[PDB]
């Protein structure tokens, strides 16, 4: 397997930690992990590059949103492996929909 992670961060309150991992090169990713600091609502997921959102998470009264999914479009490996590319987290759920938040760069562990 291949694994890696994004520790997001920004000035605000927004933090978080997104786990990406992948059994077989050939195979989708899980994506899964967590962010706090939010403001009650919808958010969203989004890789420098990408053209759309990775997917869409909505936060607890307590600022806190919770997400795991699969994605077998990207992969951690070949030459559009995301490792090294950014996440972002972002207002209003879409691809370009809303002021970025906190951000990481998606490393390998």
């Amino acid at each position: 397997a291949t694994k890696a992670v994004a520790v997001l961060k920004g000035d605000g309150p927004v933090q978080g930690i997104i786990n990406f991992e992948q059994k077989e090169s050939n195979g989708p990713v899980k994506v899964w992990g967590s962010i706090k600091g939010l403001t009650e609502g919808l958010f969203g997921f989004h890789v420098h590059g990408a053209g759309g959102d990775l997917g869409n998470v909505t936060a607890d009264k307590d600022g806190v949103a919770d997400v795991s999914i699969e994605d077998s479009v990207i992969s951690l490996s070949g030459d559009h492996s995301i490792i090294g590319r950014t996440l972002v987290v972002h207002e209003k759920a879409g691809a370009g929909a809303g002021s970025r938040l906190a951000s990481g760069v998606i490393g390998i562990a």
